[PDB]
């Protein structure tokens, strides 16, 4: 077993626009899209990814912020 390599990982990049959220059989269509990586992996790795942006796009906001007004 590898880490998450280009490939598994690029097909789960467009798996999770190509199914989403939204759709009940999402995961199950994603295992067609991503072989020899299980579920509970793609499931942990697209949380850790909405996580990390979210925390990133909130600090830019907070130097914007700071550079928009003074205290």
């Amino acid at each position: 077993f590898t880490p998450w390599t280009t490939e598994e990982q690029k097909l789960l990049e467009q798996a999770l626009k190509t199914y989403p959220v939204n759709t009940p059989e999402r995961w199950k269509k994603i295992a067609e899209a991503v072989p020899g990586r299980t579920k509970k992996d793609c499931m942990k790795r697209y949380k850790e990814l909405v996580e990390m942006v979210k925390a990133k796009k909130a600090a830019q906001e907070q130097v914007l912020n700071a550079s928009r007004a003074k205290k």
